[PDB]
C-alpha cells in the first residue's frame, strides 16, 4: 500500500528513516505522502503529533505508527531496534487496528466559527489581563472561573499537560474528555469546583466571556491568539485517531514505564 | 406494586414517611419491605446507601427513590415539597428508569472469599502499622504503594471521598472506576503515580501485601479489619443500580448545587 | 505631618479622599505627595500595591493604610465607614507601626543588573517556547525545573497568588520567602520537588536557563519581558513596609474573613 | 565525657557501635546511658527519633549525633564510613552545636492535662466516628474542620508526614510550625482554608470537639486514644535540640538527596 514517513529532523531519526524505505523497497509499497495508508512517525510524541496534524483530514483512511529514538513516548512506544521487523508485518498488512478518541474544539466569533481537532488537549488562557469566563455545560451555567486558564484533555492527553494540573489518567478506551483548572482563586467572592472534572461523549463545555474577549488558544501544539471571541466549545469528537497494532503493549505498562520506572 | 420506605429516624423524616404511606393507601400499592418493587429513603444520601445496602439481592427488581429532609444530596435529591407529587407518578406507574454502575470488591484469604457491593467507594487502609502494599493492574505490577491507604470511587461516588482526596467527578453514565492515592510517600526509594487512575469495565485491579497481612477495609460505609488477607480485588460491576427518574435534574446541576451554590 | 491619598478611581472612592482631606484640613497636616510621612490607599489592594511601588524608594519614611471601598483586603482592611475616626488619630500621631517582610528580585544580563521591590511576589514563565531552568540554593543545584514557571511569595503575599499554587500561608511577622511550582512535569527523566519551599532571611535563591535565555518576570502588578538573561536571583530584602496600627485586625482573622465567611 | 550510643537492632548497626565504643576506649570518654552528654543514634531517622524521646527530659544538655546505616535520613545524615572520624572529634570535644525547633502539645481532660514534645509532628484523628472540631488560633475562632484529621508539623518534621499532605518543606532555622488538612471535605455548607498554615512562636492553635470527644493523637511515633477530651493545644516549644556539627550539610542538600537524587 501506500506509506509515508515522518522524522524528527535530528541524524538518528533521518538515518532511521531510510532504512525502512529500504526495507520497504523489499515489498509490495508506494512510498506517497499525498494520500498514504500508513503513517510511520519516528523520533518522540511530539514528532507523531506533528504526524497527525498534518494528516487530520484523512483520519479515517490511516493507520499511525509511533517509533521512539529517544525515551520511550505514549505515541513513539516502539523502539528502534524493531524497526525492521516493523517493516515487515507493515508490509504483509493483515494487522490489527486499535483507535483513540479526540477532542473538538469550537469557536465562535463576532468572523464565524472555527474548528479544531487536538489529540492530547486544548488550552483556553488570557491575552495578557485577567482570565475570567463563565462554564456553561450542555447549557446550564456551572461556574465562573477566574485564574490563569482552564485544559480540556482527551484520554490519551491525560498523561500530557492534564497530569501536571492534578488531573486523573484515564485508559483511552473511554470516550471521554477532562478539563482541570489552572492555578484558580478561591475565595468567599469567587468560587470554582476546584476538582477535576470528566465528561462523556455528547456532554457540551461552553466557554463564554465576562470581560475580555481575547484569549490565548492551545491545540496541542498549536498557540494562537484569538480576538473577538464569544463562545468556545468542547466536546468529544465523533472522529477517532486509528493505530497499528502489531503487539500487546497495555496503556498501563506505558503509564508505568514513563513515571514509575523502566 | 409493592414499595416501601426507610427513614433517617428523625422527627421530620419520619412524619414525611406516615404522610407517603396514607397518600400511598389512595392507590393500588402494596406495603412490602420483604419484595418491594420501590424503595424510598428520606433523609440524606446516608439514609439512601443504608437502603441500597439492605436490598443490594434483588437490585434488578427495585428503582430507588432519595428524598433529602435535610441539605441537598446526590442520591436523596428530591425536597420534602415534592413528596406527594412523588406519591402520585410512582403509583400510576409508567415512569422512566436510569442506572448507575457500581463497584465490585473481591478479598481473598488464606478463609476463602468475601465479595462486596459498594455504591459509593471502597477504601483500604492498614490496621495500625505502615501501610504497604503492590498494585497489579491486570495482571502487571504497577506500583509498590506506601502510604495512609487508597480509595476505590465508582461514577456517583467520586462527589465524596475520592472528591476529598483530588479525584476527579466523573459522569455516573461512564462504567468506570476511579482509585486515588491517601497521602502517599514519594522519594527516590519509593515512587507512586500520584495521579488519580480511572479504569473502564473488565480492568482488574488487584492489591497484594508485602508485610503486614491485615488491613481495615471499608464499603460505602461498613468498615471491618480483615485478617490473613491475600489479596484486594477491585472492577467495575456487572450489577446497576436503578433509580426511578421523574424529572431532569441534571447530575451536573446536581454538582453545581451541593459545591458552588444553590 | 505630611501625607497623600490614592483613589481607585471610582467615584465611590473619589468621594472618600476628598471627604478625609477636608476633615485633614481641620488639623496640622500638609498634603504633599512628594515627600509625605502618611499614605493612605482608598479601593482594594491593587490600589494599596500601586501605592507601595509609587513609593518605595522613601519605604523607611512612610507608614501605610488601606481602606476597601469593595470587599475586604489584606493591605486595604479598613471601611469606609472608619475613614473619619481614621483621619483624627492619623493626626493627633502617636500611633504604633508594623512592618512586613519584602522581596528583593535581582536579574542580571549579558546589560547589567536590574532589582525591584514585591509586596506580593514574583513570578518567572518563559516567552512562549516551554520554561526550563536550574535551581540553585545558596550556590548548590538543587533541580532543574521544567514547567509553566515559579513564583516567589513574601509572607503576606502568600494569601494571593502563592495560595492558588498550593502554596502555605504564613503570618507576616516570619521573615522568609516561599517558592512554589506552576505545572511542574514530573516523570523518570524530570524531577521537581513538588512541595512549596519555605526560607529564611539570607537564603539566595538563583534561577540558571538552559536553554532560553528570555522569560517573562512579573513583580506584583508590572509584567516585563526580559531578554538576554543570565541569572534571576531571591531573597529576602532588608528593606520593610511599615503600616500604621490603630486597631488590633489579626492577620488570622483577617484570612477567616477573606476565605471562610465574614 | 559521658556518652551512649543506640542501634536499630540489625546486624550492621550493633557491630558499627561495638567498633565505636572501642574506638571510644581510646579516649577519655565514659559510657553512661543514664546522665550522658553525647547520644550517638545508628541507624535510621526512626532510630534517632527514639534517641530523641528516650532523652527528652535532658535535652538541654545533650548534643545528637545520626548515623545512617541503610539509606540517608534528615537526621541519621553520616555515612557509616566516617565513624572512626566521628568518634575522633567527638573525643576531642570542641565541636560547634546547631538546634532545632520543637513542638509543645498539650492535652487537656475532663482527668488533669497532658504534655508532649514531637521532633517530626503531632496528629490527631478520630475514634473511628467521623473527626469534627473547631479550630481557635489565638483564641479566635478560625474554622470547623471536617475531615479525616489535622497534622502540625515542626520544621524539620515537614519533610516526613507533612510533605506528604501538601504541606512545605521549610528550613528548620525558622522557629514556626506548620499545620496541614488530611482529606478536608469542603462544599457550601463546610468549608476550611485548605491552604497549609504556618504559625510563629507564640501563636496558640488550639482544637476543641464538637461532637466526639474521643481522638487517635500520635506524637512522632507514638499513637494513643485519648478519651474524654476537652482541648488539644498546639505552639512552637521552649526547648530546643541540639546536634553536634562536624561538617557542613546544608538541609536543602540534604532535602536534594532525598528526593531529587543522591
Ligand atoms: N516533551 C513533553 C511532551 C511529551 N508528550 C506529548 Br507531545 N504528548 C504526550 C502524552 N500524551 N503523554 C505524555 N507525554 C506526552
Ligand atoms: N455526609 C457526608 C457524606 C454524604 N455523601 C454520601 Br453518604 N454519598 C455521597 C456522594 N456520592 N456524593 C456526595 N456526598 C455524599
Ligand atoms: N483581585 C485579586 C488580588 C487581590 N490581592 C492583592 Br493585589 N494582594 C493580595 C494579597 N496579598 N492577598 C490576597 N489577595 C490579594
Ligand atoms: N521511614 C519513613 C520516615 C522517615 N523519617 C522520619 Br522517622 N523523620 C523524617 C523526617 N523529618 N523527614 C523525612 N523522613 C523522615
Amino acid at each position: 500500500m501506500k506509506y509515508m514517513i515522518t522524522s524528527k529532523g535530528d541524524e538518528k531519526s533521518d538515518l532511521l528513516r531510510l532504512n525502512m524505505i529500504a526495507g520497504f523497497g523489499e515489498y509490495d509499497m508506494e512510498y506517497d505522502d499525498v494520500e498514504p495508508e500508513i503513517v510511520i512517525s519516528i523520533g518522540g510524541d511530539g514528532t507523531f503529533l506533528s504526524a497527525f496534524h498534518q494528516y487530520e483530514e484523512r483520519l479515517d483512511e490511516i493507520a499511525f505508527i509511533g517509533i521512539h529514538t529517544g525515551h520511550l513516548g505514549f505515541y513513539a512506544d516502539w523502539r528502534p531496534a524493531e524497526a525492521d521487523k516493523l517493516v515487515k508485518l507493515l508490509a504483509k498488512g493483515e494487522y490489527q487496528k486499535v483507535s483513540y478518541p479526540l477532542l473538538k474544539t469550537t469557536v465562535k466569533y463576532g468572523k464565524k466559527e472555527a474548528t479544531y481537532l487536538a489529540l492530547n488537549e486544548s488550552t483556553v488562557k488570557s491575552s495578557g489581563g485577567p482570565f475570567v469566563v463563565d462554564v456553561v455545560i450542555n447549557d446550564i451555567h456551572f461556574e465562573r472561573f477566574r485564574g490563569d486558564g482552564l485544559c480540556m484533555s482527551t484520554p490519551s492527553g491525560t498523561t500530557a499537560y492534564n497530569k501536571s494540573l492534578g488531573g486523573a489518567l484515564m485508559h483511552p478506551s473511554i470516550e471521554a474528555m477532562q478539563l482541570t483548572e489552572m492555578a484558580s482563586i478561591n475565595n468567599r467572592v469567587y468560587r470554582t469546583i476546584g476538582s477535576p472534572l470528566v465528561f462523556p461523549k455528547h456532554h457540551v463545555v461552553s466557554l463564554q466571556p465576562v470581560n475580555d474577549k481575547d484569549f490565548q488558544i492551545s491545540v496541542d501544539h498549536l498557540s494562537i491568539l484569538h480576538r473577538d471571541v464569544q463562545e468556545i466549545r468542547y466536546e468529544v469528537s465523533a472522529k477517532k485517531i486509528h493505530f497499528a497494532r502489531f503487539r500487546s503493549f497495555p496503556f498501563w505498562r506505558r503509564v508505568h514505564d514513563s513515571f514509575i520506572e523502566d
